[PDB]
């Protein structure tokens, strides 16, 4: 049989478009019709008999008896699409083709081009190796090696797939939906630039997304998630596969709090800062990083700083012989030259490998499931991949909640396939989705050997009534806190001689009212005798002491203006401290450093003293100076901070605490971009709270009561960070006693 000879040319192939001049070969012979639908596997382990594909069918089969498998009639009637044949696509693709059902794939590339590395969780290992995946690729997971490459992955699970007959149409772009119509029609699609006719009249009710990042289909609204600015170098080497460099450990990568000993050396090397640099020993080298623009100015390698992320990776603004070199330093030097020499990646464009990408900016999807319903016809939209979770690159996490996602899509799609309504199958999705955002080998169960569909064996314990369906009608489509604050004062005023409350303000200005405060705050601080005792400058500094001696709550009025009364704000915010303190248990006004008045929203008291919050800032490394790790210098006022004062489960845990810190590294970006924003805000709000100090009470009384919103979201927020800072010093802590074993 030529079909069959074909057919050999298809199974060891090793290029993308051997597979595909295999498959048009099949397209124009009448042999077999190739991928015609599912039938054809259960006719094709028949003709053959070569004894080495044995474990292949085994295993498949091993697959294809799960009893959650329905024996294929799970949803035969349903015909559905996948666009996106990344792993995700892949994945998806073949796992609902598997339960039955008619799948066709569409791409706009055609060949496998992709040539980076992927980081996999151990149930992608499992759920890959399940498929058969010794037999594309004699190296895959030998040993500790935990990493494919894009184009390896791509290639064995399109070949798994085309063995059980799914249809494609590469060179194909998705670009929407066609409208059914009349009654009883379901929904096409509008692909370009001129599909065949055998798919072009192809008609589908169920469609799963796998776009990736670019792309999000319609009916989905998209957030941003974003930092301060980073750029990242991604970076590969055609590796000449010698003992030299395979003996060379493979370092799992360093981040900023993680290997401040190697940013130190390789600074002492070449004086060179990078903020993440890992390195993968696969066929080819791999090396990603990211680092800080001024450093990454200073060898020129931008020429004009420009504030737009992708425009300043315009390729035309990019200095890319400056790249290469940068590349090269930082490899030779971060490997420790035991590669010897080195040869750049020859790439499929004909160059070295080298790019500029983001670390910054990520999309998110409020939502992952739409079910709309027209001319009498059901119509399921979901999301896999990237493109409901496009995730920071290096973590890895990409192919391991693609896989996630598509189990998820498979598994809701038959629950909805048999008759069942909108409602329950899209408050069952929503529910998966609150929790995808979460997924971790932690969270997962310690054992991997019994995973599947069934959402019952991923999530212990899940309340899948996360979302009553009353929420999602949304989903299905068819054709003055001033006035709070006083009374919990009055609250805390039971009982007092001498203090008249009267508004936020005046009442205060007396002194004794601050005891009294503290008082209730927690009894025994002191004796009743001593409360007449005290003058009224002392008894406010006394009073701000003794709250940051107990509760450490931050002073946002110094005494002067206590005793002047003309700044109530600052009063207002400080009160409003404990206003939220016990919202459960008890239910020289310039600066030099900055030049310029400490703005409400930018004011800030060091250790008694008058500074803005953004020149606080070492003027070695311009870093946050948390307390434990900096000490001010008396001799001229400048604020420095301490250096800068003039086996299984041993690869397992660290690879956990690399994790660990570079997500409380992210979360630090996280926060200093949220703080950046809302003060702003805060600027521009307060210009008029300012200036327009004579609005309507009304407006008055709206305008503080955001300002004491937005405050208070500070006071929780900057706690949140204190103890994750302190998370930071004492992993340092530990890190010293690891040193010190
Ligand atoms: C250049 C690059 C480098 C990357 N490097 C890394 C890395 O080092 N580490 C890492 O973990 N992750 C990396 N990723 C992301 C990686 O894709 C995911 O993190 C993970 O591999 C999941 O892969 P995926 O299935 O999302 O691929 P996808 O993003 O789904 O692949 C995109 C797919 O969508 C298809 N598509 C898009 N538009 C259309 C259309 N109109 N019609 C038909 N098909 C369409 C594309 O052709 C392609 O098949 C990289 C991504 C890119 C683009
Ligand atoms: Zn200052
Ligand atoms: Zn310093």
């Amino acid at each position: 049989n030529p079909a069959h000879a074909h057919f050999e040319s298809f199974l060891q192939a090793q290029l993308c478009q051997d597979v595909l001049s295999s498959f048009q070969e099949l397209c124009g012979a009448l042999g077999l019709e190739p991928g015609g639908g599912l039938p054809q596997y259960h006719k094709i382990k028949d003709q053959l008999n070569y004894w080495s594909a044995k474990s292949l069918w085994t295993k498949l089969d091993k697959r294809a008896g799960q009893p959650v498998y329905q024996q294929g009639r799970a949803c035969t009637s349903t015909k559905c699409l996948v666009v996106g044949a990344g792993p995700c696509g892949l994945r998806v693709a073949v796992e609902l083709a598997l339960l039955g059902a008619r799948v066709v794939l569409v791409e706009k590339r055609t060949k496998f081009s992709r040539h980076n590395v992927l980081h996999l969780w151990p149930f992608t290992i499992h759920d890959l190796r399940a498929l058969g995946a010794k037999k594309f690729y004699g190296r895959f997971c030998t040993g500790t090696l935990d990493h494919i490459s894009i184009r390896q992955l791509q290639l064995l699970l399109l070949k798994v797939a085309l063995l059980l007959g799914v249809e494609i149409h590469w060179g194909v772009t998705f670009t929407g939906l066609q409208p059914p119509p009349r009654k009883g029609s379901g929904w096409r699609a509008q692909l370009q630039p001129n599909p065949p006719a055998q798919l072009a009249n192809y008609e589908f009710d169920v469609l799963i997304s796998a776009a990736g990042g670019k792309f999000v289909p319609e009916g989905f609204k998209v957030r941003e998630m974003r930092g301060k600015l980073a750029i990242g170098i991604t970076a590969n080497f055609v590796n000449g596969r010698t003992v030299e460099e395979t003996q060379v450990p493979e370092i799992s990568g360093v981040a900023r709090i993680y290997n401040q000993s190697f940013f130190q050396s390789l600074l002492k090397a070449t004086g060179i800062d990078l903020e993440n640099i890992v390195y993968y020993k696969d066929d080819t080298h791999y090396f990603v990083m990211t680092a800080k623009k001024q450093c990454l100015l200073r060898l020129g390698v931008l020429r004009q700083d420009w504030p737009d992320t992708n425009r300043l990776l315009g390729s035309a603004n990019v200095v890319p012989e400056a790249l290469q070199r940068f590349t090269r330093a930082a490899a030779d030097f971060a490997t420790h030259g035991k590669l010897g020499k080195l040869e750049f990646a020859q790439d499929a464009h004909g160059q070295p490998d080298v790019s500029a990408f983001d670390f910054t900016s990520m999309m998110r999807a409020e939502s992952s499931a739409r079910v709309q319903e027209k001319h009498g016809a059901r119509l399921l939209l979901g999301l896999v991949g990237d493109c409901l979770v496009e995730p920071f690159w290096p973590l890895g996490t990409g192919v391991a909640r693609g896989f996630l996602a598509a189990f998820d899509a498979a598994w809701m799609v038959k629950r909805w396939a048999e008759g069942a309504e909108s409602l329950e199958v899209l408050a069952e999705r929503e529910s998966l989705y609150q929790l995808l955002s979460q997924t971790s080998p932690e969270n997962m169960h310690r054992n991997v050997a019994q995973y599947g569909l069934d959402p019952a064996t991923r999530y212990p314990n899940l309340n899948l009534r996360a979302v009553t369906p009353n929420q999602v009608r949304d989903l299905y489509d068819v054709l003055g806190t001033q006035e709070e604050l006083l009374r919990w004062c009055q609250e805390q005023t039971a009982g007092y001689p001498g203090v008249h409350v009267s508004d936020l303000s005046s009442s205060w200005a007396d002194g004794l009212a601050l005891c009294a405060l503290v008082y209730r705050l927690q009894p025994g601080l002191l004796e009743p005798s001593e409360l007449q005792g005290l003058g009224a400058l002392e008894a406010t500094a006394w009073a701000l002491k003794v709250a940051e001696n107990e509760l450490g709550i931050t002073p946002v009025v110094s005494a002067q203006a206590v005793v002047a009364g003309s700044d109530p704000l600052g009063l207002i915010a400080y009160l409003s401290h404990f206003h939220s303190a016990f919202k459960s248990m008890a239910h020289g006004d310039l600066c030099a450093l900055c030049g310029e008045h400490l703005y409400v929203l930018e004011r800030l008291c060091v250790n008694g003293h008058f500074f803005h919050r953004s020149c606080f800032r070492c003027h070695t490394c311009e870093a946050t100076l948390w307390p434990g790790g900096y000490e001010q210098h008396p001799g001229d006022g400048h604020f420095y901070c301490l250096q800068h004062l003039p086996l299984r489960r041993a690869k397992e845990e660290e690879m956990k605490r690399f994790c660990k810190a570079q997500t409380i590294q992210r979360r630090l970006n996280e926060i200093e971009a949220a703080l950046r924003e809302l003060e702003a805000e805060g600027v521009k709000l307060e210009l008029a709270l300012r200036r327009q100090s004579s609005s309507p009470e009304q407006q008055k009384k709206l305008w503080v009561g955001q300002l004491l919103q937005l405050v208070d979201k500070k006071n929780s927020l900057v706690a949140e960070e204190a103890e994750l800072m302190i998370t930071v010093q004492e992993l340092n802590l530990e890190e010293k006693q690891w040193q010190l074993d």
